[PDB]
């Protein structure tokens, strides 16, 4: 029961609205919830109508009327109109036509791309150029100048994952704007740092972020085959029965690429199913290949290439696979876990 | 520019609402800003009015019609009828009656409670009694079972300091209810911990919060004094001319109280100003003792004993001292710091 | 076996000489032991006679033919004419004569010094002079100028404990000479420093070693006591029964004090027995007060106030308390703990 | 001077030796020493002198008759017969005959084994047989259960670099004996391991070691490589001009190998000569390829083809390269370094 409803009270409650005073017993439970109960909701975007949208905002939306800027945010229906795929997270489509570019900027925000289709495309990072293609992730963390230059005749799309609503939440937001187009196949980062076990004597200095520019496609595959392969062989390897699954990190430190993304990919065996995890945070995956489904809450949704889910702070969830099932994956992990915050439910276990 | 505003764009762009898409286009600046630019606002709390409207809430809410919580929040004009002072944080002023108790509970939230007025009321954290007085510091860390209860015929005030909008925007809340009233002088947690240098061969793992249940004044007050006599002495120890200050640490790492939650406290000799300072995230400080002055924003606002205000993120602010003035402060800075979002700009420097 | 004694063996073995080869199959198991085998011997000193050598060194060498130096190196009967207690760690009584004094110096060597007997002394660390009293453990860290000042017509002597053997074997050793004998009750440190729970911010950057200079008796037999009462009322605190042990710890950091020693204390309530450990690595006790024994490989040795011991690598031992029996420790656990080496038995585990 | 030489200064010092007393004023400066003057001292082993010595050692020293240790161990000529490289380190050239095998074994000695000549050798590390080949750095750290098996009817020479002169002096040496001899091109680890920037899920728990058994010469090869040509370029890179070099690190971590022992490997361009260096600690280095020179304490050294040296703590070195030069590394700087003791001098700076 509430204080009886005396002139008196309403008298301090009209003081309280001229005071800046909330009193806590007016405040409803879920202030302080049970367990968390995101406004988010668990959503799941269809590739082939992301690739519908993208080509036609391609049409309609050419460079200098729009165009420099053509990303669509996935935005939780549960999050009131605001471009977040969650409360930590946003995750767009970027679709770069034939031979666009933009110019350098810098942000605190913490960004990757992951390419989808494409390629020929040089993401420039603090002025090292980074060619993109299908598979590859490429990080621009924190405060790293970045601008890109399309070199063909044909359009590519990617994943264009930030820390942006954590950071406006927060309060974290810097920008800056900066000040030749050339095509290495390597960048300098990986030309220095994608030699397994070996650091460079110039880099021996930790850093925050990931070093590497570009994790190609290439290593994540054979990676992902040989943790497949080591289970055939009775090796131990892959996280549960027939999922393989690896993490994106820093060499320098060995955690995540960037202080509020995680980064990871895994692959299914064929009619793997997933124990049902209850994570604390939010995460997103995207279908890069095969078919399979999803369950979040008790309810299947089946996916094809590209698909896009998020799954809310602790909302009960399972992958499984019909036929081999390559998905990306990233969250907001490393903030529930650099703060003590983190909880993980798993159904044996 | 915008796209050309066509009868296809705004097909594409009902699509969009429709599939739960915002383009970055659309989107304004202020998505991610040149500097952090907070929806909170500088505000100031009088104490004389916090007081006045607590024993107000004493009389008009007693135990079982509202009167266990009787908390009144400060609530920020800028965050849109939130209770909350800043984005990440909340400070209420909690007003316990004469023999008033609460049951044990616990949250992933974490706390702190800093004495104003008041003696003989204990706060019992994990089974472990707290006594309570003023200008001590009391912790109850995240999932630590916590409830309190009055010795006396007297009110007590406190400061009642948590993470719960940090919480409750992210999604990391979890809340438990739990299952002799005694009153030990010194909880076994300060017998154990409050011997300066020395650690207990029982307690030799780390912890995430402190073990500290109460960091008194008496302590607090002495290491301030201290500072300020090798100034006279001119030995270094202040952290400004005329500015001694504390922080308030986790003597098993010696870094913040909580994972979220940074406490400290500020002596400013007399006619002493601090420099301007812009610090990424909010800090919320009350004044303890004395008479001085905050500006934030430029604009200059005198402060008495227990007046309360907030500088959210960025906002530029100093204080000035008229007579000696004691300040307790806490903040945020753990989150930004433990994320690299931590920037700070000093006026001379 | 060996290899056939052949001549051309033996010319094999005059080109090794000759060569400078030595050849692991000559060598004999106990270059890799199933176990540590110390060289140095469990070995006990009496203080009866450790006082009366030190008087006696009072007389025959004053200051200007050897009395600045006026050390008596404890030297383990296993470790072949050096001044070594263990193969890691330097013990010696300093016995200091009226008004006496000494310069300056540094090294890279970290050294403590644990008052014995006697007051009115003072070491002065990078210009902070540090009363010196009975119990207390002082500090002067790797490269710290000390130099000493004795303010009074009486004698002290104090246990000067050094990683003086460590740094000589692997070749760590630096020294250099440096440049009013005030007497403050309190040193600068201790002023900063001894605030429970509290840090300066003028102190916020982690240390190697411990600002902390004294760690004075009151505060270690006031932490022994309340582990002792806490005992008594049910509540965890001791590390056995009637076992009660602090670590003297680094404030910035919660580890050793300095990084090649950690100094410890414990305090046996009477009939108490611990429990056989063989820990690797060496370390040092001194009676401080009471009566009782050690086992140390089977072998009891009856123990008076002021008397020494040392437990090399893996020796199995353990304290038996007739009194309530006070002890100080050291050991070169730091070492061990930092390379991975420490291991650790105990009976009943 | 001395103490006055009397009857009773004689008498006391019966007394010291009686009573295990070594008084400091007796003691000569270089306990103290004002920098690290080494025991040990710098030494060249000649290759062709190592290769003449173990294909000898290999005629009259079978298997069961001294064969299966059949390692020459370089032996400092400072250090008093001891099979010492330096106070640190065992370096030795192991030479495995035709078909040879040994059996598993463990030690808390940290080992590895760099090749030299030969492959179809494998050593197999907690069950994980490693292929070994020329260029090739394999671990076998700490505790790690590891035997050989030849595979050919060629011998294989390789470096056997191990902690074992530290974990003697310091008494932490464990040693335990064990319980198809396959012959896998990769090893699990390597397999798991060896995929730049990328972390297996199930290997999320960092280690004390790498778990990367074999960092091949392709890989070391590549990075050097790709310095150098970076450096042709105008990118940063190299650790000087021409002076191209990598560390051998943990992936978990991105810290050194193991916990007491450095790998690292230079390329030198043409012309190259190094800055002199005074380094705490002990390092050995070994001509992979290339020609060039070494200056150590001054005095210059002629340089071929698997030629080794020991630089001693605070020796100042350079080398110097004729043609292009590649060199493995190792140290005990770990050590130095994680109990603060490291210091540097370069000649420019
Ligand atoms: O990092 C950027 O360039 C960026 C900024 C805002 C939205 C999407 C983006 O890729
Ligand atoms: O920690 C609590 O008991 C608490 C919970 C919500 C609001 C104010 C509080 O002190
Ligand atoms: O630290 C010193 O002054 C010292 C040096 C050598 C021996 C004993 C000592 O106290
Ligand atoms: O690690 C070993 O097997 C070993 C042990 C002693 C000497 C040389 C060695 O390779
Ligand atoms: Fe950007
Ligand atoms: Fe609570
Ligand atoms: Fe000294
Ligand atoms: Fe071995």
């Amino acid at each position: 029961m509430q204080p009886k409803d005396t002139p008196e009270l309403r008298a301090l409650y009209k003081s309280f609205e001229e005071e800046s005073i909330i009193p806590l017993w007016t405040q409803l439970g879920d202030l302080m919830p049970i367990h968390p109960k995101s406004k988010a909701v668990p959503h799941v975007w269809k590739w082939s109508t992301l690739l519908r949208l993208a080509r036609k905002s391609g049409e309609l939306v050419p460079v200098g009327r729009g165009g420099e800027r053509r990303a669509l945010g996935l935005a939780n229906p549960g999050l009131g109109g605001n471009a977040y795929i969650s409360p930590t997270m946003w995750a767009a489509i970027q679709y770069l036509g034939p031979r666009e570019t933009a110019p350098e900027h810098r942000h605190s925000q913490n960004a990757f791309r992951f390419v989808v289709e494409g390629e020929g495309v040089w993401t420039v990072v603090n002025g090292d150029p980074v060619r993109m293609s299908r598979g590859d992730l490429l990080l621009t963390p924190g405060w790293c100048f970045h601008g890109h230059m399309n070199d063909t005749d044909q359009p590519m799309a990617w994943i264009d994952g930030l820390d942006i609503p954590f950071s406006q939440q927060m309060d974290v937001g810097f920008f800056e704007f900066g000040s030749d187009y050339a095509t290495p196949n390597f960048s300098r980062g990986e030309r220095l740092w994608c030699h397994p076990g070996l650091r460079p004597l110039s880099g021996l200095q930790n850093t925050v972020a990931s070093p590497i520019g570009a994790y190609r496609w290439e290593f994540t595959d054979r990676a992902l085959t040989e943790q497949l392969l080591l289970e055939d062989e009775g090796q131990p390897a892959t996280v549960a029965p027939g999922h393989a699954a690896i993490r994106y990190v820093n060499p320098t430190t060995g955690g995540d690429v960037m202080p509020t993304l995680r980064c990871e990919f895994h692959r299914l065996r064929a009619g793997t199913e997933t124990a049902t995890r209850n994570e604390v945070g939010s995460t997103v995956f995207q279908v890069f290949e095969g078919a399979g489904a999803v369950v979040m809450n008790g309810e299947t949704t089946k996916l094809e290439k590209g698909d896009m889910f998020v799954v809310p702070s602790w909302v009960p969830w399972s992958l499984q696979a019909e036929t081999q099932f390559d998905l990306f994956r990233f969250s907001d992990a490393p903030i529930m876990e650099a703060l003590s915050f983190m909880r993980t439910k798993i159904e044996g276990q």
